[PDB]
DNA sequence: CTGTGCTCA
């Protein structure tokens, strides 16, 4: 477990661009992205305007955040929303969850990318 | 130290 973990992290660190998210998150709001990812991200409303899942609502924009070509676990922390569970900062399963997140969500990225 | 999933069924 702990060391496939470890190659995954060598995986993800090798898909950053090296940039700040604020800069990604710039040039994904000028593209008129997706509904979800448009009024969550794009906007200044958040998960509880639209009433939508915590769970599902940071898994839906981890995916589209990574599926833009660029992966690190350091972008979905600084982008900053404020009702992630990854944030909830009440117990350690914000940790354990933000694993699960990065692990599942790379790997229909590399999916998407491997054909 | 303790869960959390995808778009389209």
């Amino acid at each position: 477990t702990v060391v496939e973990f470890e190659e995954l992290r060598k995986e993800l660190v090798k898909r950053d661009s090296g940039k700040p998210v604020e800069k990604i998150k710039e040039e994904i709001c000028t593209k008129s992205p997706p509904k979800l990812i448009k009024e969550i991200i794009c906007e200044n409303k958040t998960y509880a305007d639209v009433n939508i899942d915590r769970s599902r609502g940071d898994w839906h924009v981890i995916l589209y955040l990574m599926k833009h070509g660029v992966t690190d676990p350091d972008k979905i922390l600084e982008l900053l929303p404020r009702d992630s569970k990854a944030k909830e900062n009440e117990k350690w399963n914000t940790q354990k969850y933000f694993v699960i997140t990065l692990s599942k969500a790379w790997s229909v990225v590399k999916k998407y990318l491997e054909a």
